[PDB]
């Protein structure tokens, strides 16, 4: 159903993020996420910088961390762009944990992102069409 769409696409996102990085852990929809992530992270490049430096992730710490940046994304609403940065950020705290030596916890973030995007995301989502709003509006 809808929520086996949803872990799958956690799931392809993180692992093409981490992928660019060298660490190896329907496709339009994935391809269409992959992309405008990819223009995302462009034109907010400087602000993930600023952002990772903020961080601090441990194992202990991350959880937290992800819930307070994500109610602050959300803070005004749902629409495409803010989940495009959901998944953006759930990329970076990905990277960051390699990058520190904490790879299991990519396993915590991609559960945490799979059960905000089911409890929290799924009804917006739907309520707007589907992924495949987001593929008409935004795919290639
Ligand atoms: O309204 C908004 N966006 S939109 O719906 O109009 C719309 C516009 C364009 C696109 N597609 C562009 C295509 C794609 C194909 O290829 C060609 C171009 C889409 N999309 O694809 O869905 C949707 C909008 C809301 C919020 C923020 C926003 C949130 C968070 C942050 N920050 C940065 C640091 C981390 C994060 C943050 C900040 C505070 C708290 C938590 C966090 Cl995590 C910055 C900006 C930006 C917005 O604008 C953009 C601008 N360009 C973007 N490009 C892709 C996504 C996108 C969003």
């Amino acid at each position: 159903r809808t929520g086996y769409d949803n872990r799958e696409i956690v799931m392809k996102y993180i692992h093409y993020k981490l992928s660019q990085r060298g660490y190896e852990w329907s496709e339009v929809v994935h391809l269409t996420l992959r992309q405008a992530g990819d223009d995302f992270s462009r034109r907010y490049r400087r602000d993930f910088a600023e952002m990772s430096s903020q961080l601090h992730l441990t194992p202990f710490t991350a959880r937290g961390r992800f819930a307070t940046v994500v109610e602050e994304l959300f803070r005004d609403g749902v629409n495409w762009g803010r989940i495009v940065a959901f998944f953006e950020f759930g990329g970076v705290m990905c990277v960051e944990s390699v990058n520190r030596e904490m790879s299991p916890l990519v396993d915590n973030i991609a559960l945490w992102m799979t059960e905000y995007l089911n409890r929290h995301l799924h009804t917006w989502i739907q309520d707007n069409g589907g992924w495949d709003a987001f593929v008409e509006l935004y795919g290639p």
